[PDB]
């Protein structure tokens, strides 16, 4: 039952079909602010991943989501259960890693895609720099186990980046409702992926979105998306900071998702 499960919400109308994929400790009200720019164009299909706190977490099953292809399959059911043909898909963070995947498994489905707080590696490897060091998440993980209230206190600040106090609060309040085994479970699975291999077999387009600073993703990551995503690929870059801008420069985004929408 996974259209109730996930708190599938298809909101607008149109041909245009657009899916928003929300990304680690937030839920679909992370897109709320967005919503309005893109609902008179286009039928916009929500839902939340297993992972948010907004979902029943006994419906967690570690073992299962211990990778993101059991996320891909959440999502293709989702839209062969609403009978979706095919779309442009918004995923930020662990959903633009879903997203390149169900890209790559289904790309009848996907037409387009737009990856916001993008990375195919968090990890640093020879000639790569993901951003992240083993010591470095080994200590995070120990951090979100010892004291997730304090971990998740003072991540959201430095996630959102720029100083928007509203998109801080509205940050920490869904990673406060995210059930703690839960998130270190989604931030250990995002570091044990490792797209850079399957990225030549995407063949939508897409538009990866850079902004000026992002804590977990260097600037350097997105040029090296560009170079190795196998479709037309763009970096849109937006004049903010932070890794939410959907959060925190919601109508600035708003400009990028409308041109990135506007034919598909």
């Amino acid at each position: 039952k996974l259209l109730q499960i996930l708190n599938v919400r298809v909101v607008g109308s149109g041909e245009r079909v657009v899916v928003l994929s929300h990304g680690f400790g937030t839920d679909q009200s992370a897109w709320s602010r967005v919503l309005p720019y893109l609902t008179r164009d286009h039928r916009v299909v929500l839902y939340d991943l297993v992972c948010a706190g907004s979902v029943n977490p006994d419906h967690f099953d570690f073992r299962r989501y211990d990778n993101l292809d059991a996320y891909v399959d959440d999502l293709l059911a989702i839209l062969d259960a609403l009978r979706i043909p095919r779309c442009a898909f918004v995923g930020h963070s662990v959903s633009a890693m879903i997203g390149i995947l169900a890209s790559i498994r289904r790309p009848d489905l996907f037409a387009k895609l737009v990856l916001i707080g993008a990375s195919p590696r968090f990890l640093n490897d020879s000639d790569y720099h993901g951003g992240f060091e083993l010591e470095e998440i080994q200590q995070v993980f120990d951090a979100m186990g010892a004291n997730y209230s304090a971990w998740a206190t003072g991540y959201a600040p430095l996630a959102v980046g720029a100083d928007v106090p509203a998109a801080v609060q509205e940050f920490s309040r869904t990673l406060f409702n995210m059930r703690p085994d839960i998130s270190l479970h989604v931030c250990q699975t995002v570091f044990k992926t490792d797209l850079r291999g399957v990225l030549g077999m995407v063949r939508a387009p897409c538009v990866v979105v850079q902004t000026t600073r992002d804590v977990s993703v260097p600037a350097s990551v997105a040029a090296y998306l560009k170079a190795h995503l196998g479709g037309r690929t763009t970096v849109e870059f937006l004049q903010t900071e932070g890794h939410l801008p959907h959060l925190s420069a919601p109508s600035l985004l708003a400009q990028v998702l409308r041109r990135a929408l506007a034919r598909y």
